């Protein structure tokens, strides 16, 4: 088939649970993400024939947010858009997407991505309409149903990560470890400019005030091995994981400019990247964190890579111990794995996530001029979406 | 290019708003439609690559609608699964997405459909999470503000069907006359057998009771002009729409087995039809029911047909007025089109009603020497989808 | 210290949960009984000095309901109002705390009763204003919170009834023959015209139509032992009480003018009563419903009176375990108590009950040789409150 | 009849919405003040006759605040409680009504005043019950709809001061004035100790911490007129009244204990003040500013008094435009009204504001020896209330 690559790769920065990004939409974000990622990639919006972005929590958001985020973002209505909801994959698997589209011959530029905000999602009442007739009921929280707690065993994510820890056998000392090692690389990154290529800023104007917002606010700088050890289980009583060793509740939005290799050639673009392959599957939901694992395995495979060849590795961290599990069991050089830094310490916007570490992946390859990347993320409700790149 | 086929078709029958599909969430409609499509097709669970399905009200729905869906039919875990919103256009969207996937290469079976639930939608509280401080607010319909409400002009689907009707000089009488032919036409179709192949009966498990719904309820039988000239006008006053020739609020699931020819070929499956083309495009938000349209010719031209050579025809009726332009304007032949009654008569479960139609195509054009098939459909934002479809 | 009268005795019909009143305001309801009461006092509403409304469920309803129903009955704006909440003694408190005024010297002639519309009660969302932050959170039904749930022990009405059955053993068998006695007295009474001259009609004013309610709605006609023996309990497992021998959720207004006896022979009024004697009590909140034991004793203290020397009871019948207890130890004859039937068949809107039974009181005493009337009443919370009359 | 007493008078600090005090329901700064109450009177939880307390905002508080109030201080469960709603007139009411109540002789000793929280108010969903059917639907402020909103003329209390500014031609320049005296004459008050005597602490103890609140929070120290001459119109376009020059929206309770004078004398109580008269009036709701006008001219009369003999004056302050209209009419002393300050400065917490003022009178003429004093409010729905007071 055609070959596939990306040509540019932004993001907003990844704003904390009720903090710099609260009053900006996730459609918003989409489109100050899309409108830089088009410039970067030297291309008209003229050019692109889809839009295909990832997001989890639409509730309220009115219809087609992917639609929505094109058109603030100046794409002309001609373009079809739409909205995936793959859980935490989804804003990978736009991707993997926008590459079969091409592959099937039906289009040369698709804008691809995700977008959340958390911090944004409503609360709800679902017997409003036809009446609650008698007693109590539950207000419900839309973000934690929706993104974060599982629809078969009735339980949250946290909890699936758990079951990770106890079976796989991961100490909560383990768990600190990952977790602070994620805080340190993050730190240093931000300190270092590591993301200035990635970034694009968000500028929010109030009544009065403008206010512009360009730096990862989820990390907890100096963070300590005792300043972990002391935090309380999360999940459940005598638990190994917490708020600590686990990610956040965050916004941000991240946005790929996906083209076939042909393309990019005609229209004078210097590729990024090319997508070697991907995979998606799934798994028994009770330890969803582990989805990677198979996913990484099928894309390998297809590629025909090992495991020892790749220079970068974005896995995504949803939890410690998920992250522990899938390094383990795929044999992973720890030092190649979340450079940068973890979802640990940069947050975790749930229909973006996949996306953002994908631009993460590529801006690193770039800087360091690593070749080989893979980039995979665990999935709530038990799948797992991985994919491979081979730099240009 | 490997071909694409349709094994199977089935859909639950089309529930009245607030009615006989009110207790059953549009994740078990899913689920019923899912097992007996795969029954229909004839294939092992274990064949299926990927669950790929259409629903706009997600909203307190749970992680991954699709996944649920797909859990609950009892379809293997390993399977992956995701949700697709795309307004009206989602269920028909499924079902193209799945052809360029295996013509990718990636897949050979998977799942696509929709499925949706308006009578369960909640309300919202979009403020809750963080305080409304003072004042009143807004109790939100999720379902009108996710499904019908326009994101950019603020305003109801209805609207857009009042600007069709004012630019092309649709008339009330011509609205009602062919709303009364979709009622005639859905009557004659239900009475005689027609849909008894497609649809798949819901049992609800009552307090001490079980109940079977298997029967599409939205058609007023011994409808008449008369009684159509009577009504008031919905949306505006003064306006040609009314809650007689625009279609209503409903719940239902319709899935598809789609499957490259070769794999049919080597499981003996017997092909209900070919997939030859398909298309999106997108229009000014404001008159988003000629979306088909362009849709329409797009597909047609990649097919090497013209409209004179269809046989069947399947062009959803959100609204009277749009449904006549877009048929005006691509010179159909209005005697085959919606044979068995549209969505006038039928019903309009958003999520699901890109995929219904496609099963009602498929299932007429079995029952005559039809040999090519249209379906089509508007999209709330300003968008169409259409495939075409040739008898195998 | 002045002699105390009552110169009329007005009530709506009670109206059961979601029914006939459903669309009628509170007061609207105490509106319509105001209006009634002066005309048939044949008072100048000049003459009125102050008006006090017993109301519990106020969530929703705009400042001062006493005030509101009080402006739209047509009462000249200079008369004062306030709302009074003492629960279920709240329509009797505020005819004690008339005399208590009058007794005092402050005023002549005051509008006294009690209003409320169960079926009306909203629900409510407690964090709202400064935001949930995170987590399900409960929809508050306020009608329960405010009307029948208990603040200090924790549970419903229901069970300080269970503890009363429990501590004093009184079976199922007796509370279902009181339950079966009170609605065959209802019935009877109903039939035979016993209400007709203290019910005020309520014309509702519909979309094309008008409707007139004027008729008790809770009265269940036709009930048998056989019927009331095969309830499952309402409260607790294997408890006694059941929706068959508790009163249920509803709708009334129950309005009363009360003057000086002075000022009675001043404007030739011809008094229906004289107020000889009340009283209010507090109880353990755990048996609630034993209020009225203390309060009648207190008020029949005062007035030098025994159990014996009354000729017509009115005990509510919030739940036939506690009325069966109170008039054990009170040692009432029953053939004297609650003649037309009790609150099991007419209903218990909680705002108005306590000057409803009044109402029933004075108007049964004007067709019979019945000298002393005793009305009481339980009051969620742990209280009682009763009143004394003497035929005029 | 019977002269009447106020043995002590205690409340606690005024809090500012949303701050010191949103972690405290009203019914515990109610049982905080009571328990104070009842010490500083000399007297036992055991001579106390009834509850009678304001409260306006009572929608999710459960069964009769005032009761829970009484319960929560440690009072008998024997005593009986009722809540008050005269609106912004309830704290006050409840003080006359209890010296009405002795006078009636039911009783010698009862605890009066009002609480509130408004802070805490929830928001509501009126149409929960039986469902909303379809469309967008308010969700309600509590507060306002209850406490702050006119509902015969359906605006703001605000509006009612406009209007009042108007007619009596009350110009911005003159209330910002009126506004900055107020502010301080508080701070003054303040810092120098005035209310020490009167504020009872209210100790919140949370999961770790524990905080004393003990100063009014409200008044803005340091006010300039240019300050307040900047702020913009509250209500209306082009409007007078602003929220520099209106009161706010506040947390407090304050309570007195009411004796009759041969009781006191009996428990060796030393009374600080007897009360002497009071009254209560209705007016046009449209200028229920004004409604102290009528109140204080009735209590005067009763009294036999004259405005030139008042010592100290207590007017409270809703709105600079009413009070300038009431001070003017009523020719007041200025330098008699508000000496510690008013209501703008200090706060407006609507159940308790009318016992807040009271008990900020009856310090100040002891810390004075002002020997006559009046108390009197405005009331939402057109009313007014009043009381006289006479040092002892």
């Amino acid at each position: 088939m055609k070959e596939v690559v990306i040509a540019s790769a932004v993001r907003t920065a990844i704003g904390s649970y009720g903090k710099s990004l609260k009053d900006v939409p996730a459609v918003d974000l989409g489109a100050t993400a899309i409108k830089e990622a088009v410039k970067k990639a030297g291309i008209k919006p003229e050019d692109v024939n889809e839009v295909i972005l990832g997001n989890v929590l639409q509730a309220g958001l009115g219809q087609n947010p992917a639609r929505q985020a094109s058109f603030k973002a100046g794409l002309p209505q001609e373009i079809p858009a739409m909205t995936i909801n793959k859980v935490c994959g989804s804003g990978l698997r736009t991707v993997s997407l926008a590459a079969q589209i091409i592959k099937a011959g039906d289009a040369d530029v698709i804008i691809a991505g995700g977008m959340e905000n958390m911090s944004r999602a409503p609360y709800l009442a679902n017997n409003a309409r036809w009446g609650y007739r008698m007693g109590n009921a539950k207000f419900v929280d839309e973000m934690i149903t929706d993104g974060l707690w599982d629809a078969f065993y009735d339980y949250h994510m946290g909890i699936t990560a758990e079951n990770i820890a106890e079976r796989w056998n991961i100490s909560r000392e383990e768990q600190d470890e990952f977790a602070l090692a994620s805080q340190k690389k993050a730190e240093e990154a931000i300190k270092s400019g590591q993301f200035k290529d990635e970034i694009v800023p968000v500028v929010i104007k109030g009544r009065k005030g403008e206010t512009v917002v360009d730096t990862d606010e989820h990390p907890r700088f100096g963070s300590t091995i005792e300043g972990l050890a002391k935090l309380k289980p999360a999940f459940k009583k005598d638990g190994t994981v917490t708020a600590g060793n686990a990610s956040g509740l965050n916004d941000c939005a991240a946005v790929l400019v996906i083209m076939s290799a042909e393309k990019a050639k005609e229209l004078g673009v210097k590729p990024l990247a090319k997508i070697v392959s991907y995979g998606s599957a799934g798994v028994d939901p009770k330890i969803m964190g582990y989805g990677p694992f198979y996913a990484t395995k099928a894309a390998i495979e297809k590629a025909g890579w090992t495991v020892d060849e790749l220079d970068l590795i974005e896995s995504n961290e949803a939890f410690a111990a998920q992250s522990l599990a899938v390094a383990k069991d795929l044999k992973f050089d720890m030092n190649k794995v979340n450079v940068n830094g973890g979802a640990i310490a940069l947050g975790h916007p749930i229909g973006a996530s996949g996306a953002r570490i994908l631009v993460t992946l590529v801006h690193a390859m770039q800087k360091r001029d690593a070749k080989k990347g893979l980039a995979t993320l665990c999935i709530g409700g038990g799948q797992g979406t991985a994919i491979l790149l081979e730099k240009c």
